[PDB]
């Protein structure tokens, strides 16, 4: 029930404005994705899901997503995240930031830019896989 990689998602309406530069105090690398304004929504009658970020989190040692959870929470708010996601292929995960993971492009998923990758604390994918 421990791992070291992680997702969640941030939305706007739910994080402070200085969310990027709060994430630029912890200790762990992340990958941001760019801003999904543009993923298809799973809602009846709508067209779009509300315009997120995807952060992928490489924790130091092996820890339980609820940690994550709490951290994040008690950096950027209680209502800023409802749960954090294992991550088991690291390297597709960061393929998924932009829906280029053969998954996403399976499911013909909004591609986006991946000069709008921010990077943190020197996230190296190369390194993790
Ligand atoms: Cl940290
Ligand atoms: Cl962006
Ligand atoms: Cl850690
Ligand atoms: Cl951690
Ligand atoms: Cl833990
Ligand atoms: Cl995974
Ligand atoms: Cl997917
Ligand atoms: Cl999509
Ligand atoms: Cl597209
Ligand atoms: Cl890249
Ligand atoms: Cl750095
Ligand atoms: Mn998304």
């Amino acid at each position: 029930e421990k791992a070291r990689y992680f997702t969640f998602l941030l939305y706007p309406e739910s994080i402070p404005s200085d969310w990027e530069l709060k994430l630029e105090t912890l200790g762990v690398p992340m990958a941001i994705s760019p801003l999904h304004d543009k993923d298809k929504s799973s809602i009846k009658g709508q067209k779009y899901k509300k315009a997120h970020y995807h952060v992928l989190y490489i924790a130091k040692n092996p820890v339980t997503a609820d940690s994550v959870r709490k951290k994040i929470k008690l950096l950027l708010g209680e209502k800023s995240l409802a749960m954090v996601q294992v991550v088991l292929n690291v390297e597709n995960m960061y393929l998924y930031l932009t829906h280029e993971s053969k998954d996403a492009i399976a499911k013909k998923k909004h591609v986006y830019d991946k000069a709008d990758i921010k990077l943190i604390n020197n996230f190296d994918i190369d390194r993790y896989v």
